[PDB]
């Protein structure tokens, strides 16, 4: 057996999304004539509360194209999180093709920007000409590296009215917003009012296998068709991607809130071993993600032990289960949860946690 | 009825790779655990005589990765055509994304580059530190914009020389490397062994949905993946569009030669209505493509009456066939074939073009 | 002796800048407290017709700044010359700096472009998503790589109509407008009325060390600040440069009529030797150039024998004259005339050249 | 009477300056043909420890150039300060003219990172191809923005041991090296060995109207050669700004060192005072450099008092002094001396301070 807990980006399609896409409706993308794109494209607009969307290839084009759309002047500066995707896990492609300045501001513990801080930055360069322009505030929601945390809609508001007053533009990378607005008991469309643009990954949690999508104005989408076209996402029939997209665009209801209740119930079963070796506070489990803190033991051999199997395994659990971890910190390991993880694989996982804590158990 | 001949493009899934992507054994690519992908990747690196491949959304990707990772020294400089697609339906992506400079060189006959134009090029700045470094040759197998023209292997061989001598590198275009080397009668390998990187779609005259990837050595595909996964091609679960990519690679040697001559018999019929209206050379026809040189009427409006439906034309003819061309040059349009138009649709649109040629000739 | 004839780039200070540069009263140009720089940018306002001009360390700068503050939409495009300055001698910075795609055309004879061929590229992409943006044309009066080839008032005029129709800016690059002005007898502003903006060069003809500046509207200029600034041409007390570009800007209506004579008289006296080797045409020289076609003798060899002095020369022509010169191109080497190039230096040159002509006469 | 205290860019060429720049000995230096360039560049050699060097407009141009000759890699990030003149005010050109990306560090208090921060970011990515491959690591001494700080030697050999074992290079800023060697009274060299490249401005306490220049091995400053032509800085005949570069080189070891008594004389004098209003430690002032904490007044404010003059000035102080300075921060100002501010402008200068602070006393 094994339970995959690295990424949610490994959900494999459904036998509806395996359908959809073979009963699919397709045209030219490029031409504007597939429909299952144009469907997946509406869908998600009154969805997200935007005129306009945009199919893209992955998530990290839909950030690309909206920095790009948003950060247009030479000496454009977009300020971000210093543990946020845009800066961390895409290469660096601010620089080295949008040509845009980073202002990185701290985020890490809830994922949330302080607020005096981000006045500072927004008016220190407000006018004059020796500084870049601050034009684009990116926001994450939920926080991946801060362990899934959900960004309140009143931290949302506050950060737009700061960012508006000095003549930037608000944009959310939303590669997880349908767990943040499962979490926070509300429609996405509240998360996005205080935004002018948005991505939204279908790629993760959703389950599907490729697909993400730019939201925003209809004048700001239109310029992202250039921008799409240009780094290579004009794809021709898409409309096989949009259909498996749009299955679990409708099934997210009712799938994400599975993978948090497994999530916090293995904290909670995590945090009733009390073990020196591992701590999790399962109140900062506010989504599909756990972030466990390791001590005495380096985070990447606990992993090595959660993936490998021993006879001595089959000796106390009966069972045989390999868990897939990601290393996430130097004191901390991460694991995410979604809908091929199923209720009785996080048990079986708890189990094997509880093995291989007393083998290393001080 | 309705004939669509304005691209290869619009080129939708058949049964078969319906039921491939359905059927696929897909997994995370990022992570390089898609089995799918990995298969397709194998199989054109044998096809095309390359060390490795990558499975990327577009062909604009790919062409856009190969610049970017030959063309890397600051102060570089592509040697492409002046009617080559990376030069014109690019975006100018060359410069706004890859940042190198380029020196358009003539190719509008035959989709070759006169090779004293190209040593002369070659030479001005072999040295000097007045003139950027030219690192690629960027050739067009076939060319687009010249009717699908096919390069000889002799011309291929001879730019390599005259590129590795004076220490550039040669990347093909092989949007339709597959026409090429049906037309050629040859493995398409024969064509690739005189280049360092390579090009090759899937998406057009091979009929999957989605997809194409970049060959050569593993260093170059190597670094390949770091701008795939910059530029936002870095997708998940692409097995479902590997597997559909399959079919048409393995159906390839059979479709294309009917396109080829469905293409050659149209432009014979063309040529036998003596129309001082319209004239075609069949044996400028060396693919799937049919430039018509047209005289007396803007090209625009011979488009117009081609996909028109008229109660005259159900007079003269006796069916409503809608052809769908367009526009290519001043005095020209241009019909592109593929394996969803029959060798009796092609005949239907013969007669529609006689219909319409009669109507207005003088 | 020594009569450098390679460029005019090659101007030393003479007294009265010696002096200017010495009592001049300088400030921080950064902080606008230079009072030299601001008398030369108001001076050369009014002499070019334009609201205001930037001061810039090279005319190389000057070009990449109004490229930039031009062409800033994502996708843009530039119009220009095949043997322009820009295209050619500037590192390809269009792409490499500014990331504009660059389409030339050809303009070799007399330095003007087709205005069939440029109404063609004008409206290949006026409005479609698919092509670059061009928003800028680029001209060059004089025309360096064609001789110093003078642009007239009429063809300026039917390039902005063209250009200003398709709603794109015209930029003249005027390192050599003085050369120009000065052949056509018009005050320099009536070249630059048919511009939106302007380059100038002081450091060639006029004799100053260093400096540059762009012209335009007091926007233009007020966004090349900030683009000067990044590129790293903020100096501080630049007003020692400005003085003695000031007095080379009113002696230029004395200095440059002696060139083109010198040049006259040159092409002339060698067009009366007669000799196989080299020709002439005495009208092709419009300005301070003299391109003269070497047949049966390479360039760069011709080259050398002229700065070459030998006992016979001594024999024949009783001086030692180092004559100085550039292959430009393979049948054809290129003389420049400058204010430190003297009336009876020229005539020791036509000497030089009677020396070498008759040793190598076939 | 006017003390300008903003910053010692302001520094107007002396008598010696201004007769070497009319008796100077200039040349093509683009041919490298300018002998006094020469000399500077071969001087700065020996003085820095370095190979080559090359004489730029800026010393701006001379950071751009050390990032672009060494950030090459598409997908290459610098690690810089927070704080430093790169990041702040230098229009992002790192990101919009190099495309390389910035991993800002703290360095508010001593100009000095984090070596445990440092390590951590040279170790996320030191081969993980997710990740940005960090190639250069930015140094600035002295540090501007905390006070003109000095960098220790033995800080500065940590981080080379640091980066050079993770394959990065260090450049530093050395835009006030000088004023770091006389604090530290230590030939400039021996901070320089812990370096690849440099950079030194002449512009600023040396006291030249224009020139900065790059400093480091012979392969890295022949790359900087077509980066200098490329940004706009390829200029001709700039051995008369490189004449009075060498007489502000030689004058360094003894002019500098005024201007660091006088700063610390300064702050003496302002402690001396005991206001509530304004507190400086004298200890801070480690050059030429004194930031005065502000508190009660915006420091915008006590900017424009200390410039404007009122009779009750000439009351209680006797003389009329417009004492001219920046508000540095949110609640400080910034003091910088150069050698045209006299040690009597100092006591000038504090005793408009005391009748500042007098009038506002609480
Ligand atoms: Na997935
Ligand atoms: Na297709
Ligand atoms: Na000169
Ligand atoms: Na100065």
């Amino acid at each position: 057996h094994m339970v995959d807990l690295r990424s949610d980006t490994v959900t494999r399609p459904g036998p509806a999304m395996r359908r959809a896409m073979a009963e699919a409706v397709v045209g030219d993308d490029d031409y504007g004539e597939d429909p299952t794109v144009h469907e997946l494209q509406e869908k998600a607009a009154e969805l997200l509360g935007v005129e306009r969307t945009l199919f893209v290839p992955t998530n990290t084009m839909a950030n690309l194209i909206s920095v790009m759309g948003h950060c247009r002047r030479r000496g454009s500066q977009v300020l971000l999180g210093q543990e946020c995707h845009l800066h961390v896990y895409e290469q660096g492609g601010v620089a080295q093709i949008a040509g845009v300045h980073s202002h990185p501001l701290p985020d890490l513990p809830y994922g949330t920007l302080d607020l005096n801080e981000l006045e500072r930055a927004l008016t220190r360069g407000s006018g004059s000409p020796y500084h870049p322009v601050c034009e684009l505030v990116y926001l994450e929601n939920t926080h991946s590296s801060a362990g899934g945390r959900v960004l309140p809609v009143d931290y949302l508001r506050q950060v737009c009215l700061l960012a508006h007053a000095h003549g930037a533009r608000v944009h959310m990378d939303g590669a997880r917003l349908m767990n943040a607005a499962v979490a926070l008991r509300i429609p996405p469309a509240r998360l996005v009012e205080h935004c002018d643009s948005v991505s939204f990954c279908f790629s993760k949690g959703l389950g599907a296998p490729v697909g993400a999508l730019v939201g925003g104005s209809k004048d700001f989408i239109g310029e992202a068709w250039r921008l799409r076209k240009a780094l290579g996402g004009g794809m021709r029939q898409a409309g096989v991607l949009a259909a498996a997209a749009l299955v679990g665009l409708a099934e997210a209801e009712e799938v994400l809130p599975r993978d948090h209740e497994n999530a916090q119930r293995f904290a909670k079963g995590l945090q009733d071993l009390a073990s020196p070796i591992c701590s999790v506070d399962p109140a900062t489990v506010e989504t599909n993600m756990v972030l466990v803190q390791v001590a005495g033991l380096p985070p990447s051999e606990l992993c090595q032990r959660l993936q490998a199997v021993s006879a001595e395994e089959v000796a106390q659990t009966g069972r045989a289960v390999r868990v897939l971890l990601f290393p996430w910190t130097e004191q901390s390991v991460r694991a995410v949860w979604h809908r091929d993880v199923s209720a009785q694989d996080t048990e079986l996982a708890l189990k094997k946690w509880e093995f291989v804590l007393r083998q290393l158990r001080p």
